[PDB]
């Protein structure tokens, strides 16, 4: 009875998900949004990574990372040599919540992060990843709750036991942080990107 819970049907098919997320009214996104942005890859994938929601082209792509937020985190995960074969990729909120000004994404509420996050617990127990890249402050939260604090933790592999098949935790910096910025703080940033996704490609 609350939140995405009863949109989530019973099956582990991340097909059958994904078309199930398409009716979803769990929260009040899905109104202003084209469509619902299931996650891309599939069961076999050793890595999940978890974004903080759709942008303003995978609103209309129906899936994640097509901007130039993932055209980074591509570069990011090629320089760690992070097959692309082994990922499954999604976000922690399926429905791209923006305005416009004269799209602007806006910041997902508490509210409407544990509303989806059933989905994500879905995508989770369906995968069963060995390890899970939390991409920025919205996408952490939702696994290691509202406090905490990437800055202070990124890199760090974590484990916390009420996550479903307590699955190593990296949490690192949203690719979409490292477009806006200096080039000398966008190179560095690049780096520490690049570390935290071979410490979440070492596990095991
Ligand atoms: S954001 Fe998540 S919970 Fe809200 S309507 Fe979209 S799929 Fe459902």
């Amino acid at each position: 009875m609350a939140g995405a819970q009863d949109f989530v049907p019973h099956t582990a098919d991340l097909a059958e998900l994904a078309a199930a997320a398409g009716e979803c009214r769990g929260c009040g996104l899905y109104r202003d949004a084209t469509q619902a942005v299931f996650g891309a890859g599939g069961r076999s994938a050793r890595i999940m990574m978890i974004g903080n929601q759709p942008g303003d082209k995978e609103d209309l792509a129906g899936l994640p990372f097509v901007g130039p937020a993932g055209r980074l985190l591509d570069r990011a995960l090629e320089a760690a040599d992070i097959d692309r074969d082994a990922l499954y990729v999604t976000n922690a909120v399926k429905h791209f919540k923006f305005t416009r000004a004269a799209r602007i994404s806006k910041t997902p509420s508490r509210t409407e992060v544990v509303a989806c996050r059933p989905w994500l617990i879905a995508e989770m127990t369906s995968v069963e990843p060995d390890v899970v890249v939390l991409l920025g402050a919205t996408a952490a939260k939702a696994l290691l709750g509202n406090d905490f604090r990437v800055t202070q933790h990124r890199g760090e592999v974590l484990h916390v036991d009420d996550v479903p098949g307590d699955p190593a935790l990296v949490a690192t910096v949203h690719p979409s942080s490292l477009l806006r910025g200096p080039k000398e703080e966008r190179e560095s940033a690049f780096a520490g990107l690049v570390d935290d996704l071979r410490v979440a490609a070492d596990v095991r």
